[PDB]
C-alpha cells in the first residue's frame, strides 16, 4: 500500500518529534523557549506573559546559542561563539543583559574563549573559568576577582575537568560548586603534569597545507593518572587587594595511601559539604562530611562522619558512587546503594551513624532520587510490572515506609511506560516526560495531592503524519538462560508474518550496565530497516547488563569480552530457533563498546553470523582510558589482571574473520576511542590475509555526528547490509 | 584448455624472472653473485675461479644483505643490520673483511646506524656518514678522521640528502663525491632549520600503547626550502690533530639572488669539478667548472667557464638537468640537452666556448650517454623504427658524426626491442640487457669490434614453464590526435577475438615525462587480469608524456591536471570505438600521480567510466612537495600560478562522483604523498553526499610494498574490479 519509513526520512528528519523543554525559575513558574521568545508560565493556571521579546536580540549582532537567567530574575546570560570541544566541554563568548534597565552591560565583560560560566544559586554572583583559572563576579558590571593563579593549558585545571574526568567521572566540564546561599565557592584542581598525551592528525579545511597534530592528556589503562586537589573559598570576604585564600580540604587517609579519584561533591547546608573519593581500584569509596569552622577558618572532615561504600563482587555504583540527598537540616541523607540481595535501593543515613536503613526493597532497582520534601521522597524505578525496561515515578512517605504511591504508572498504561520528571524549586509542581512505547507525552502536575493539571505536548501532529506511513511495531520480552530471565526487543516490519523467514540484524551495546531492551519510542535507522527493508532489528541485554541487580551486572567483573559476547551469540541462536528468522541471514552491528562486542562475536567462529559492522570499536583494553577500563578490568599488570587484558583483544581473533563479511568504520579525529584501535584491527586482518571492508571518516570524532558524515555513514551501512541480505 | 596466469601467481611469484646482475671490478673481469658465492669471471673467455667462498660467512653471525669490494681488490665491505628509511635512504652496520689475510678487521670499525659508506674510486679509502657528519678512513684498520662537526638530526645534513633532495633532485641518500684518484672528497651540506615538518601517526606492533608521531622536514609547494652549501676537502693532507679544512665553493651569482638548488656534481679531472645549480623557478640552470688552485688552496669557478641551460617553453631537463660527460683531458664534455626542434640530443661542448655542437639530431630522443672512449660515444635512444617505447645501444664515431652504428637493434629483433647496458672499466666489454617484448635476454660483447662473445642468461627455464600457460599478448601502436601520433599499449587476453566485446581497464600514470606505452616484458597484475579474467588492460601516453620531444612533454607546463587527464579520457573514447570493447564496462586505475589522474578523470563527468581505483593519489598540488610540484606548476602565489593550483584539485570535482564507483586506498604512513591527500578527498565526498569505497593500510608508505599488504591490496582491488565488471 502507502509509503514506508525511508532512509531519507531518518536522515532528513522528516518526522519531527516535539518536546517540551521548560526550565523552572521558581516554585510557581517556568520559562518555555521557542524559536521566537522566552515566555514565562504560571504552573497553577497556565497563563503566560512573554518573558523577553524575540525582537530583543535580532539586532544583537551574533547567533545566540543559549540563554541562562540569574535566579534573582534580574539578569540574562547570553551564550554565543560556541566552540565544541569534548562530549560536554566547549568554549564560548558571553554578555550579561540587565532585564530591569533593558540594557546590555558593556564594561568588565566576561572574556571570550571562556570555558565555563555559572550563576550562584541565589543572587546574581558569577563564577567563570578562563585559561584554566577561576574568576568571580559579585556584580555583573563590576570587575572580576581572580581566585587561582596556576592555570596552565593542558597541565593544571582549575574549576574544569581534564579529558578523563570530563568523560569518566563527572560527565561535565564544570568542576566548581557554589554553596546553597552562595557564600562558598568549592572547586577541584586537576594536575596532568605527568599524564601521557594521545596524539593524532587533524586535517581541517582543504586550505591547510600541513595537517595539525592535536595532542591531549589522556591516561590509557595503567598509565599515570591525573592527581586531584579540592578547595573552598569565601566569596564574601574577598577584597580586590589581598589575592584571596582558598582553603584546601584534603585526604581522607584511606585514599592518600595510593592513586585515587574524587567522584562526587554535594553541598549539604550552608556550611556542610559532602565529598566522595574513590580508590583507583574502584572497589572502595569513602564519603567525607565537612563542616566550616567559624573559628579557625578551615573545614573539619570529622572522622566518624565518614561512610564506606564498597563492593565484594564488583565496582562501586553504576558508573560512579551515587549522589547523596540531604534533608533540610543536613543531619541525614538518602542515597541509592546496593542491597544485601544485589539490588540498588535507597538507604536512609544519619550523618554520624554507619548503619543505614533501607527504605525500599525488592527484585527491581531504583534508578534515581528525583526530589525530597519534608514528608515525601520522589524516585524513578523499574518496579511496575517487573519490567527492567520501564521507568515510573513513585513517592514514598517519609513517616511510613509501607505507603508508596505510583504517580506515573496509570495515567496512560498502553502509551506510557517510560517516564522522567522535572520538579519546581520546592517541588510543588512537576513535569512528567513519557517517552514510549507510544508517542512522547508531556504533562503538568501539582504535588499537593498529585492532581494532573494539564497536557503540555501530545505530539498529535506527528501522530497525524504517522498514520499514512507503515510503521514497524516493537516487541519486548524475555528468554531464559540458566534459570534467569534476559530481556530483549525486536523491531518488527509492518504486516509481520510469523510464517515467513526474515533477515535479522542484531543491534548491540552490551557494555557494563547497559540496556538496549526497553520501552522508549525511537525513530531511528532501525525504524527504516524494518519499515522499508523488512529486516528484524533486535537487541538483547545479557550478562553485565544493568538495572536488574548485581548478580547480572557484575557477571563480567574483571572479565570484559567474555559473557557479554557469549550472550549476544546466545541471543542470536535463540531468535534463529523462533521460526520467523532466516538463519542464512543474521547480521550484527555496534558502535563504541558495541563495535567491540560485534568484532569479538565475528571473530568467535560461532558460524551464526553471515556479516557484521563495527563502528569506532575498542580493540584492546589497554588502548582505552584508565578510569573506565580499570573500573571493570583492574590494572593491566602481572600482579593484577594483565593476563585477561591480553587474552581479550579483537586482534587475536583475526584468523576467524575468514568466515564472515566485516565493515570497519572509524573517524580519524576520535579523541575517545582513538583510531589507533581500528588501525590495529586492520593490521591484524592484513597480516593473516583476511578481506574486509573499511571506511575512515576524516576529522570526525566518536559520534561521527556532523550533518554530512552522519548521512554518509548511514547510507554506507545500509548499502553493506542490503547487499549482505539480498 | 590448460592453466591461466592466476592472481596467486603474481602474488606468490610462481613464475620467476632470471637476471644477470654482474659488477665490473676491472676492464677484464666481473663478479657474478648467486645465493652461494661471489665468483670472478674473465670477460674474454668465460672461465671463473671462485672469488670468495660461500662458507666464509655462514659462521659470520648476521644475515648479510649486501657486499662491496674496494677497487684495490684488497677488501670487501659487508652490509648488514639493514634498516630502510625512504626510497633510497637507509641505515646499516658494516664490517671490513681483508681478502688477503683471510681475516675480519675489528679495531676502529665503522659505527652502526651508519647512513652511508663509500669506497674511494682507486685505493681502499673510506668515506662514511654517521649522525649527519662525515668521517674518512684512509686505512680500514686505522682511525677515522672527522670532517664535519655540525651534524644535527633532521637539521644539518653533511654528505647526505634531506627528504626532498633524496626524492626529487639526487634520487639517492649519498651527497658526497670522490675525485677520480681520491685526493679530494667533495660534499654537499643541507640545512632544514626553517623547513616545516609533516607530521603523522605510526602505530607499530600491537604492544605499543601510544602511537608515535613521526615528523619529517618536508617542504610543501611554496614553503621554506632547505638551503644548500658545497665543500671539498683534501684527504691526503689531514693530520689527526688539526681538525681539517673544508674549502667552500659558493655561488653562482645568478643563483644567489634567490632560492636555488644544487642538482648535479660530476668530477672532470683530478682538479676539475663540475657543478650544476638550478633556480627555484626551474627554468634556468647554470653549470660551474672549478679548478683547484695549487697556490691559494681554494677553488676557482671562473665565469666564462659557466654554461647556461634554459627553457623558454618549460622546465630544464627531464626531471633534472642532465649529467655532463667529460673527455679524458677535461677540456670538453658531452651532455644531453634539448634541440632547437624540441628534441633531446647530445651536445659537444668545449669547456670555454658557449656554442655547443649537436652530434645527433632527429625526431627521436637520446635517453642516456652510456660511455665515452677516445673514438666512440655510446648511448641509448629510441630511434629504431620510430618507436618511442623502444630502447637501443648506438655508437657514434667521434671523428665522423655521420657514422653511427646500432649495436643492439639486430641481434634479435622479434624478441628484443628494449635494451640497457653495463660497461667494463675502460669500456672494453659490454653486457646488454634486453627486456622485451620477448623474455629478458643477457649477453656479453667485446668493444674492439662489437663481437658477440656469449649469452649469459636466456631465461629458457621460464620459457619452458610459460608454454604450459595461456599468457596474454601485448599490442603496441598509436592513435592520431591534432595531427600528432600518441602511443598506447593493450594487454590482450589469450585467444583474443575481435568479434567479442571485452571489459577494459585503463592503467594510467600520465605524470610529466612518463611512458606507460613501451616494449618491456612485464609479468604483473595486468597479466593476471587479462589471462584469468579476460580483461583488456591498456595504457596510453598523451600530452605531457616524455621521450617524444618538448612539443608533447611541455604541453602541460604550468597546467597539471589538464591535457594529461583530457587525453586519457580521449584514449578511452577511441578504444571504445574499436569494436571489441564493451563500453558499459570501461574502468580506470592509477597509483601516485596515476591515482590523481584517475580521480581527476572520474570527477570530470565524462560518462565513459563505470568505476575506478585511486591508490595513494595526490589530491591538490599545494600538498605535494616543492621541488617536484614547482617544477611543473610554478609557485602557488597570486603573482604566479595560485589560480590554477586552486582550479585543479580533485575535491572540486567531488559532485561528479555520483556517476561512478570509486575506490580510494592509502597507506597511513605515506611520507611521500601524505595520507592527508586522501583524507581531504573523502571529506569532500562525504560533504556532498557521495558514496565510495575506501581502504586504509596502516603503517604502509607510498609503495604499500610489505609482503602481506601488497597481497591484501591487490586481492582487494581484484574484488572491486571483478564486481564492477561481472
Ligand atoms: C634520472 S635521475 O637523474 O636518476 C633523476 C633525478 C631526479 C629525479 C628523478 C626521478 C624521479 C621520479 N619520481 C617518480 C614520480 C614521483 C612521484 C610523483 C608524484 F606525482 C607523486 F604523487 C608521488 C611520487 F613519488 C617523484 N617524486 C619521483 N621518477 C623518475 N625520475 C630521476
Amino acid at each position: 500500500s502507502r509509503k514506508t519509513y525511508t532512509l531519507t526520512d531518518y536522515l532528513k528528519n522528516t518526522y519531527r518529534l516535539k518536546l517540551y523543554s521548560l526550565r523552572w525559575i521558581s516554585d510557581h513558574e517556568y520559562l518555555y523557549k521557542q524559536e521566537n521568545n522566552i515566555l514565562v508560565f504560571n504552573a497553577e493556571y497556565g497563563n503566560s506573559s512573554v518573558f523577553l521579546e524575540n525582537s530583543t536580540f535580532d539586532e544583537f549582532g551574533h547567533s545566540i546559542n543559549d540563554y541562562s537567567i540569574s535566579p534573582d530574575g534580574q539578569f540574562i546570560l547570553l551564550e554565543y561563539n560556541y566552540v565544541k570541544q569534548w562530549r560536554h566541554s566547549y568554549t564560548a563568548s558571553y554578555d550579561i543583559y540587565d532585564l530591569n534597565k533593558r540594557q546590555l552591560i558593556t564594561e568588565e565583560r566576561i572574556p571570550n574563549n571562556t570555558q565555563w560560566v555559572t550563576w550562584s544559586p541565589v543572587g546574581h554572583k558569577l563564577a567563570y573559568v578562563w585559561n584554566n583559572d577561576i574568576y568571580v563576579k559579585i556584580e555583573p558590571n563590576l570587575p572580576s576577582y581572580r581566585i587561582t593563579w596556576t592555570g596552565k593549558e593542558d597541565i593544571i585545571y582549575n574549576g574544569i575537568t581534564d579529558w578523563v574526568y570530563e568523560e569518566e567521572v563527572f560527565s561535565a566540564y564544570s568542576a566548581l560548586w557554589w554553596s546553597p546561599n552562595g557564600t562558598f565557592l568549592a572547586y577541584a584542581q586537576f594536575n596532568d603534569t605527568e599524564v601521557p598525551l594521545i596524539e593524532y592528525s587533524f586535517y581541517s579545511d582543504e586550505s591547510l597545507q600541513y595537517p595539525k597534530t592535536v595532542r591531549v592528556p589522556y591516561p590509557k589503562a595503567g598509565a599515570v593518572n591525573p592527581t586531584v586537589k579540592f578547595f573552598v573559598v569565601n566569596t564574601d570576604s574577598l577584597s580586590s587587594v589581598t589575592n584571596a585564600t582558598s582553603i584546601q580540604i584534603t585526604a581522607p587517609a584511606s585514599m592518600l595511601i595510593g592513586d585515587h579519584y574524587l567522584c562526587d561533591v554535594t553541598w549539604a547546608t550552608q556550611e556542610r559539604i559532602s565529598l566522595q573519593w574513590l580508590r583507583r581500584i574502584q572497589n572502595y569509596s569513602v564519603m567525607d562530611i565537612c563542616d566550616y569552622d567559624e573559628s579557625s577558618g578551615r573545614w573539619n572532615c570529622l572522622v566518624a562522619r565518614q561512610h564506606i561504600e564498597m563492593s565484594t563482587t564488583g565496582w562501586v555504583g553504576r558508573f560512579r558512587p551515587s549522589e547523596p540527598h540531604f534533608t533540610l537540616d543536613g543531619n541525614s541523607f538518602y542515597k541509592i546503594i546496593s542491597n544485601e540481595e544485589g539490588y540498588r535501593h535507597i538507604c536512609y543515613f544519619q550523618i554520624d551513624k554507619k548503619d543505614c536503613t533501607f527504605i525500599t526493597k525488592g527484585t527491581w532497582e531504583v534508578i534515581g532520587i528525583e526530589a525530597l520534601t519534608s514528608d515525601y521522597l520522589y524516585y524513578i524505578s523499574n518496579e511496575y510490572k517487573g519490567m527492567p525496561g520501564g521507568r515510573n515515578l513513585y513517592k514514598i512517605q517519609l513517616s511510613d515506609y509501607t505507603k508508596v504511591t505510583c504517580l506515573s504508572c496509570e495515567l496512560n498504561p498502553e502509551r506510557c511506560q517510560y517516564y522522567s520528571v522535572s520538579f519546581s524549586k520546592e517541588a510543588k509542581y512537576y513535569q512528567l516526560r513519557c517517552s514510549g512505547p507510544g508517542l512522547p507525552l508531556y504533562t503538568l502536575h501539582s504535588s499537593v495531592n498529585d492532581k494532573g493539571l494539564r497536557v503540555l505536548e501530545d505530539n498529535s501532529a506527528l501522530d497525524k503524519m504517522l498514520q499514512n506511513v507503515q510503521m514497524p511495531s516493537k516487541k519486548l520480552d524475555f528468554i531464559i538462560l540458566n534459570e534467569t530471565k534476559f530481556w530483549y526487543q525486536m523491531i518488527l516490519p509492518p504486516h509481520f508474518d510469523k510464517s515467513k523467514k526474515y533477515p535479522l540484524l542484531l543491534d548491540v551495546y552490551a557494555g557494563p550496565c547497559s540496556q538496549k531492551a526497553d520501552t522508549v519510542f525511537r525513530l531511528n535507522w532501525a525504524t527504516y530497516l524494518a519499515s522499508t527493508e523488512n529486516i528484524i532489528v533486535a537487541s538483547f541485554d545479557g550478562r553485565g547488563s544493568g538495572y536488574q541487580g548485581d548478580k547480572i551486572m557484575h557477571a563480567i567483573n574483571r572479565r570484559l569480552g567474555t559473557f557479554e559476547v557469549e550472550d549476544q551469540i546466545e541471543a542470536a541462536r535463540q531468535f534463529s530457533k523462533m521460526g520467523f528468522v532466516d538463519n542464512k541471514r543474521i547480521a550484527i552491528w555496534g558502535w563504541s563498546y558495541g563495535g567491540y562486542v560485534t568484532s569479538m562475536v565475528l571473530g568467535s567462529g560461532s558460524g551464526v553470523f553471515k556479516c557484521g559492522i563495527a563502528v569506532a570499536p575498542v580493540s584492546r583494553w589497554e588502548y582505552y582510558d584508565s578510569v573506565y577500563t580499570e573500573r571493570y578490568m583492574g590494572l593491566p599488570t602481572p600482579e593484577d589482571n594483565l593476563d585477561h587484558y591480553r587474552n581479550s583483544t579483537v586482534m587475536s581473533r583475526a584468523e576467524n574473520f575468514k568466515q564472515v563479511e566485516y565493515l570497519l568504520i572509524h573517524g580519524t579525529a576520535d579523541d575517545n576511542v582513538h583510531f589507533q584501535q581500528s588501525a590495529q584491527i586492520s593490521k591484524a586482518l592484513v597480516d593473516v590475509g583476511v578481506d574486509f571492508q573499511a571506511m575512515w571518516y576524516t576529522d570526525e570524532d566518536h559520534g561521527i555526528a556532523s550533518s554530512t558524515a552522519h548521512q554518509h555513514i548511514y547510507t554506507h551501512m545500509s548499502h553493506f547490509i542490503k547487499q549482505c541480505f539480498s
